[PDB]
């Protein structure tokens, strides 16, 4: 089974910035379509594979990534992101 060291930024799912517009921020699973994963952000959770964000504030922000299993989800000790400025139109 999956364990908490697995979970891992790069390898069990991604964070990234828009080329364009680094208030847009992507997570991604990069596990096995067939797993059921989680997702813990800033704007609550979700269970969809891949997940936009669109952050308006200059801020830290954290994002936990979880993977369904045998014996429930196991969560992956959380990534952070940062967001250098302010962007009025995700208001």
């Amino acid at each position: 089974a999956v364990t908490v060291d697995d979970l891992v930024e790069g390898i069990a799912f991604s964070i990234t910035h828009d080329s364009e517009n680094p208030n847009i921020v992507y997570l991604k699973s990069l596990m096995p379509s067939s797993y059921q994963v989680c997702w813990q952000h800033p704007q609550g959770r979700s269970q969809e594979r891949e997940v936009t964000l669109q952050m308006p504030f200059e801020g830290k922000y954290e994002v936990t990534f979880g993977v369904q299993t045998r014996g429930g989800i196991v969560y992956g000790n959380p990534a952070t992101f940062t967001i250098d400025s302010f962007c009025a139109d995700f208001v």
